[PDB]
C-alpha cells in the first residue's frame, strides 16, 4: 500500500479578465499550496478494476473525481498500449478538506490519483499529458498535477512557476456552501478586470475578484472575513465560502486561530511553493 499527499491551494489573487463563448472565465491568479490536505491511500489490484473504498459525503463513487481520474488514466493509456494488463486499484482517502469548501479538495484528489497511479501502473505519461488529462476533469485540477506554486492565465491551466512567500495562513470555513456556479453566473461578478503583468500584479494589493458578490451574497462570508480583518489581511479564496488570512510566523496565527470563536472552523497551515505530492515523489 501506498500512501499519497493531497494538498490544498489557495488563490492568493484572483482577477477576472473575461469570458469565452463556452461559458468559461479568464483570469489572472496565483496559486500557492499548503502544507495540508487529503491523504489517498492506493492498494494495485490485478483484476482491472478500480474501486474507492471510502466514500466522500455526498458524492456518487461514479461521480468521485478520484474515479473518474481513475478511469480516465486507465482508458487512455489502454487506447495507446501503456496500460500493463490487469492494472487496477483500491483506493482510500482521508478527507480533511471540506468538500465544495473553497480549498480544491476535489480539484487535488483528482490530480494526486493522475499523478499517483501514472507511476504505480508505470504509465510514463508526462507531466503536460497529465495535465492535458486533469484539464478535462477541473480548471484548477492542472496546478495540483504540476506541483508548483504559479501565476496562472487561461482557465487556470497556462501556468508560469513563481515562488510567492511562504506565508502562515489562518484558514476558516463559514457555515455556508457557495456552489461554484453560482458566483460566476453572478451578473455583478468583475469580468473586466484589465490584464496585467506579472510585476505589476505582484506589487499591487492582492485580491480576490470573487470576494464582494460572496460577502454580499452570503452573510456567513461576510462575518467571517469581518472577524478576520480585525487581526490581518484576510481575503476569499477560489470562489468561497473559505477565506484566510495572512501571517508571518506560525505563532501569531496560531493565537489569532486559539481566539477565534468555533463558528470559523479555522485550522492554521503554512503554504509551500513544492506541493506536498510531488515533494513525497522525490
Ligand atoms: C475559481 C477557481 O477555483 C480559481 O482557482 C477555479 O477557476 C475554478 O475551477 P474548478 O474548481 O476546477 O471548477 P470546475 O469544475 O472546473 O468548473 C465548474 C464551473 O465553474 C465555472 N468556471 C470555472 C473555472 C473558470 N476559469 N471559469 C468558469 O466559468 C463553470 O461554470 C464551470 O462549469
Ligand atoms: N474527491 C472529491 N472530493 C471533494 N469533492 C468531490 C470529489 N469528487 C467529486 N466531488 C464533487 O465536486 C465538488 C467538489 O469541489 P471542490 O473542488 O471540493 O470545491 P472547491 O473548489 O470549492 O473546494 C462537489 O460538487 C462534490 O460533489
Ligand atoms: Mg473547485
Amino acid at each position: 500500500r501506498t500512501q499519497w499527499p493531497s494538498p490544498a491551494k489557495l488563490n492568493l489573487f484572483l482577477y477576472i479578465t473575461g469570458q469565452r463563448a463556452d461559458g468559461y472565465h479568464t483570469l489572472q491568479t496565483l496559486f500557492q499550496f499548503l502544507d495540508y490536505g487529503d491523504t489517498i491511500s492506493i492498494e494495485l489490484r490485478d483484476d482491472g478494476d478500480i474501486r474507492l473504498l471510502t466514500p466522500v459525503e455526498g458524492v456518487e463513487h461514479e461521480d468521485n473525481l478520484i474515479v473518474r481520474a481513475a478511469r480516465l488514466l486507465m482508458k487512455t493509456a489502454a487506447d495507446s498500449g501503456r496500460l500493463p494488463t490487469g492494472s487496477g486499484a483500491n483506493i482510500s482517502i482521508d478527507k480533511r478538506l471540506p468538500v465544495g469548501g473553497g480549498l480544491g479538495g476535489g480539484s487535488s484528489n483528482a490530480a494526486t490519483v493522475l499523478v499517483a497511479l501514472n507511476h504505480l501502473w508505470q504509465c510514463g505519461l508526462s507531466m503536460d499529458e497529465l495535465a492535458e488529462m486533469g484539464l478535462t476533469l477541473g480548471a484548477d485540477v492542472p496546478v495540483f498535477v504540476r506541483g508548483h506554486a504559479a501565476f496562472a492565465e487561461g482557465v487556470g491551466e497556462i501556468l508560469t512557476p513563481v515562488d510567492p512567500p511562504e506565508k502562515w495562513y489562518l484558514v476558516a470555513h463559514p457555515g455556508v456552501s457557495i456552489p461554484t456556479p453560482v458566483i460566476f453566473k453572478d451578473p455583478e461578478l468583475p469580468r473586466n478586470t484589465p490584464k496585467r503583468s506579472i510585476e505589476t500584479l505582484l506589487k499591487c494589493e492582492f485580491s480576490n475578484d470573487c470576494e464582494v458578490i460572496a460577502r454580499k451574497r452570503f452573510r456567513e462570508v461576510d462575518a467571517v472575513l469581518s472577524w478576520l480583518l480585525e487581526y490581518a489581511p484576510s481575503r476569499l479564496t477560489g470562489t468561497g465560502a473559505c477565506v484566510f488570512a495572512e501571517f508571518d510566523t506560525e505563532s501569531e496565527a496560531r493565537q489569532v486561530l486559539e481566539q477565534a470563536p468555533e463558528w470559523l472552523n479555522g485550522f492554521v497551515a503554512k503554504g509551500v511553493n513544492l506541493s506536498p505530492l510531488h515533494r513525497a515523489m522525490l
